């Protein structure tokens, strides 16, 4: 019921899309798994970043400043992670059109 | 562990293969991030199975959720190896 | 769908900011990595060496976030030591490293070929 969730779906639909266009996309190889990689990465981070989100708010309700911080850190996982994407696919298609 | 053995017959197989150096490196990297996100994976169970030994929701969502990202990561390791041994024998 | 994004991005900076201002080793990490970035940005090679060179060291910064994340909810659950604490932050802490050496070895390789 995790992946039932109305993010995840956002989340994964353009994740299980670029796979698909990957797939289709005329390139060599060695692109063709960098860009199917950079996807799934984002992907991986994201479930570890949410799986920590569920760690901390297991713990309770009442905030603590060590609670954000974990979330934050997390988030800036994803972040990077979702900033390799792009610029992975970007030195890849460019001037491939 | 086994996967350090499974590690290693990987890399044995990539360094026996007659590939490139970017293709060698790929192969190698997909099987080594499977190997960071189960240990990242049983990190965040260590830390669950610590506070409570007792179900909540929230305990069983994590390592759902872990568990997931290491299913994701091999799905991603043999994509690769398929993709690139597929064009290397192709 | 679109104020998703938006929350989620200030989330990342808080991180960045929060791992960069409390280490002197996140911040010479942070510049290592950087440094690598531009390195491989302005280097001689096809795009596909320019890719692994700045996803190696970017997965360097994920791993060392995601470990830091867990980290802090460690540090949180309590000041007392535990066995299952320190099984957290060891196996944490060898995601770190094996990314690292992954790293420098692809740096390695890259330009070995590339110079060599
Ligand atoms: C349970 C088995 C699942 C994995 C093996 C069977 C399905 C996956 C096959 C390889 C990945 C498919 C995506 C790559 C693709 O579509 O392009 C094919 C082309 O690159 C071959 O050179
Ligand atoms: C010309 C270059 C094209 C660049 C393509 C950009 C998309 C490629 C990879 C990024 C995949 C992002 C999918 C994950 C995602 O964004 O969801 C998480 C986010 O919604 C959290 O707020
Ligand atoms: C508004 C819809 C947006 C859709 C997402 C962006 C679409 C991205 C690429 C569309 C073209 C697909 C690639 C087709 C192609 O390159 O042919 C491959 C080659 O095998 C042809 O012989
Ligand atoms: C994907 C859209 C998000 C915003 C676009 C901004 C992308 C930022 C950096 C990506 C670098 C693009 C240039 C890559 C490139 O191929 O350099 C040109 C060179 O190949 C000329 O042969
Ligand atoms: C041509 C033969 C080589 C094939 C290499 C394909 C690489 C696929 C996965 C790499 C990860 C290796 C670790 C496997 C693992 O952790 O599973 C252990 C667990 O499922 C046992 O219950
Ligand atoms: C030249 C500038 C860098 C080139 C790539 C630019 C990156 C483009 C878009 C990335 C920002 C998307 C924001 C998604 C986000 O907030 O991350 C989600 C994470 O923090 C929590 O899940
Ligand atoms: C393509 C993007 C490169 C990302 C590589 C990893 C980045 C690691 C650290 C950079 C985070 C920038 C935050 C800087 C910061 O917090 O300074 C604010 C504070 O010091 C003001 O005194
Ligand atoms: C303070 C944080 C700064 C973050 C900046 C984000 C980095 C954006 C892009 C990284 C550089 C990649 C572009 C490399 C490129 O296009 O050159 C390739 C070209 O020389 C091939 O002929």
């Amino acid at each position: 019921a995790w992946i039932n969730e109305a993010a995840f779906r956002q989340e994964g639909v353009a994740v299980l899309l670029c796979v698909v266009i990957a797939a289709w996309l005329d390139v060599d190889a060695v692109t063709r798994v960098l860009l199917i990689s950079s996807v799934m990465l984002v992907m991986i981070v994201e479930l570890l970043n949410s799986a920590i989100e569920a760690v901390v708010d297991r713990i309770g309700s009442e905030y603590h400043e060590l609670s954000g911080r974990a979330k934050d850190l997390g988030s800036a996982a994803v972040l990077i992670a979702i900033i390799d994407a792009v610029i992975t696919w970007a030195i890849l298609l460019w001037s491939h059109f």
